[PDB]
């Protein structure tokens, strides 16, 4: 697809939409995750010992926010510059994933959880051109973190 001026414009627009409702979109995101894979629950400190996904847990919200921000920033960087840049942050990310017992096969779990979360976020404005644009941006960012985990192990 690339990332035409027209596609980037489409990701920015859709992320602004996500940020607009953190406690919802983040609890939704954790449920889509536990739907695709239930065992994932024991991983998260704030999910252990609980029976359901907490809805107002600051720890959980802050956590999931950070996750989507990172995928958006990735799309813009692709349109302007043509790439996704690896920094300190992406590297520390790779460490903590490993401490917590996270693997590569976990990634399509979280991707489908994010496309489905954004399809849910933009509703009728959804286009092939937009799906194509977030897909390209996740794929490109996952490529980068998986790369850093393997390096933290
Ligand atoms: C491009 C995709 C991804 C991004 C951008 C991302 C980002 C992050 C960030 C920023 C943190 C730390 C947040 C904090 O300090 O508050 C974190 C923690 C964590 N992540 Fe991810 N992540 C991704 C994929 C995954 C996958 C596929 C899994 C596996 C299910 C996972 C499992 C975890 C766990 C268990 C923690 C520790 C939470 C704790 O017990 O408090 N992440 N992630």
């Amino acid at each position: 697809g690339a990332l035409t001026e027209s596609q980037a414009a489409l990701v920015k627009s859709s992320w602004e939409e996500f940020n607009a409702n953190i406690p919802k979109h983040t609890h939704r995101f954790f449920i889509l995750v536990l739907e695709i894979a239930p065992a994932a629950k024991d991983l998260f400190s704030f999910l252990k010992g609980t029976s359901e996904v907490p809805q107002n847990n600051p720890e959980l919200q802050a956590h999931a926010g950070k996750v989507f921000k990172l995928v958006y920033e990735a799309a813009i960087q692709l349109e302007v510059t043509g790439v996704v840049v690896t920094d300190a942050t992406l590297k520390n990310l790779g460490s903590v994933h490993v401490s917590k017992g996270v693997a590569d096969a976990h990634f399509p779990v979280v991707k489908e959880a994010i496309l489905k979360t954004i399809k849910e976020v933009v509703g009728a404005k959804w286009s092939e051109e937009l799906n194509s644009a977030w897909t390209i941006a996740y794929d490109e960012l996952a490529i980068v973190i998986k790369k850093e985990m393997d390096d933290a192990a």
